[PDB]
C-alpha cells in the first residue's frame, strides 16, 4: 500500500509512534517518505546481502528473518515479509525497538541525513490529527 502523507501520520499517531522517545510524529513520517515513499512493499539490497523492508526500511541483519542474511539476527522475531503489510503495526513495533537501541533515529539514515534538524512539523501540516 502506498499511504498518504496525513493518512499516515494519523496511523503512526494511533500507534503510539508521536513523541516516542522524544521523537515528534514529523520525524517519523519525513522518516517514512524519504526510507519507502511512503511503500509498504519497498524492500532495498545492502552490499553486506542484508536487505530492508518496509515503509521504515528495517534490516535483516539485525532486525527480522529472511532466511537468506548468513548470521544475522531477529531482535523484533517477526518475518520480513510481515514488513511489508498494508497494516504498519509490525513495523511500528519494532521501529519502536530500534529507535530504543541507544543511537535514536540516527539508525535511519534518511533520517539523519535528510530530516534531522529541518523542520518536519511540515510533515504534519494540514492534517486532521
Ligand atoms: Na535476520
Amino acid at each position: 500500500k502506498v499511504f498518504g502523507r496525513c493518512e499516515l501520520a494519523a496511523a503512526m499517531k494511533r500507534h503510539g509512534l508521536d513523541n516516542y522517545r522524544g521523537y515528534s510524529l514529523g520525524n517519523w513520517v519525513c522518516a517514512a517518505k524519504f526510507e519507502s515513499n511512503f511503500n509498504t512493499q519497498a524492500t532495498n539490497r545492502n552490499t553486506d546481502g542484508s536487505t530492508d523492508y518496509g515503509i521504515l526500511q528495517i534490516n535483516s541483519r539485525w532486525w527480522c528473518n529472511d532466511g537468506r542474511t548468513p548470521g544475522s539476527r531477529n531482535l523484533c522475531n517477526i518475518p520480513c515479509s510481515a514488513l511489508l503489510s498494508s497494516d504498519i503495526t509490525a513495523s511500528v513495533n519494532c521501529a519502536k525497538k530500534i529507535v530504543s537501541d541507544g543511537n535514536g533515529m540516527n539508525a535511519w539514515v534518511a533520517w539523519r541525513n535528510r530530516c534531522k534538524g529541518t523542520d518536519v512539523q511540515a510533515w504534519i501540516r494540514g492534517c486532521r490529527l
